[PDB]
């Protein structure tokens, strides 16, 4: 075991292994604080986030059990992942608090304030590594600027922190709950027209101002998508608007690659069945200055059984417990 060593950096008290020198607050969230810090052991600039309150009840103690299994289990150049795991307890008696190691990339997507070249170059790492932990079975349904971390090198990878109805698939905004991978690829359509354009796509209010915002683009649903919708309450609002036509996205993002026009076309499809995939976007000519296929890599195949399983804080803690204790960390 490491000798770890405590200070103080402001409300939040941090106890770390000596092996991560001069820590520097750099944000906070519901779910933590991070801290940027220089690791010796590598010469290189990392990230540690020590979880708010770990084990505070059953859920905080299974998305604890969560993040760290995601974090693990992601292994992509995209996406981001686990450079170290640690806690200052020597036994799952004391064991309370959780500590979380990745690389420091710096800004996020939104800070970067942008060239057809980078677009399609940011867009096409978003895709990789969509690709990546679609093949999992996981599905990220909140993508979003501050979600994605790009550093000066303009390499991205996808993460998630903790607006965003902004870019929400609606079918996830009618609260329907049978929704597939595709309304990440819708965010990723929201995300791509913002830097081509420099607005963002729907500054929706609410849920409902929202997804009025994207029909006025879309269009309303037609025969084969109304069919399609189970709640009678969300049937007869959309069918209670006025009829709304879709727009020619030539028009919409007025001088714009014409290949990038015609991808946010197939990402921005209202109905999910029939939205791109990430694999299938990849292949877009869009992105055949980047595209090679021998180089998207799957995942392995990620075990999710826990996710429907309902446990004791104790439980979910000692499958935590073990986690930490059996890190191996990257080359
Ligand atoms: C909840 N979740 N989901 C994913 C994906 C889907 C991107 C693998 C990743 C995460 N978790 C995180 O990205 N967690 C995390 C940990 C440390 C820092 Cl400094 C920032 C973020």
């Amino acid at each position: 075991r490491p000798t770890f060593y405590r200070q103080e950096l402001n409300k939040t008290i941090w106890e770390v292994p000596e092996r991560y020198q001069n820590l520097s607050p750099v944000g906070s969230g519901a779910y933590g604080s991070v801290c940027a810090a220089f690791d010796t052991k590598t010469g290189l600039r990392v990230a540690v986030k020590k979880l708010s309150r770990p084990f505070q009840s059953i859920i905080h103690a299974k998305r604890t059990y969560r993040e760290l299994r995601l974090l693990k289990h992601m292994k992509h150049e995209n996406v981001i992942g686990l450079l170290d795991v640690f806690t200052p307890a020597r036994s799952l008696e004391e064991f309370n608090d959780v500590y979380l190691v990745t690389h420091l990339m710096g800004a996020d997507l939104n800070n970067i304030v942008l060239t057809d070249d980078h677009v399609q170059f940011l867009i096409y790492q978003i895709l990789r590594g969509l690709k990546y932990i679609h093949s999992a079975d996981i599905i990220h349904r909140d993508l979003k600027p501050s979600n994605l971390a790009v550093n000066e090198d303009c390499e991205l990878k996808i993460l998630d922190f903790g607006a965003t109805r902004w870019y929400r698939a609606p079918e996830i905004m009618l609260n329907w709950m049978h929704y597939n991978q595709t309304v990440d690829i819708w965010s990723v359509g929201c995300i791509m027209a913002e830097l081509l354009t420099g607005r963002t796509l729907f500054p929706g209010t609410d849920h409902i101002d929202q997804l009025k915002l994207i029909l006025r683009l879309v269009g309303t649903p037609g025969a084969e998508l109304l069919k399609k919708i189970s709640s009678e309450s969300a049937r007869n609002y959309i069918q209670s608007l006025t009829q709304m036509p879709k727009m020619n996205f030539a028009n919409v993002f007025i001088g714009a690659n014409p290949l990038a026009v015609d991808l946010l076309e197939k990402m921005l499809v209202l109905d999910s069945d029939k939205r791109i995939t990430a694999a299938q976007a990849l292949a877009h000519a869009y992105f055949a200055q980047y595209h090679d296929p021998d180089d998207e890599p799957v995942a392995d195949p990620y075990d999710q059984s826990f996710e429907s399983r309902d446990l004791l804080i104790d439980e979910w803690k000692s499958l935590t417990y073990d986690e930490v204790i059996s890190f191996v960390p990257p080359p």
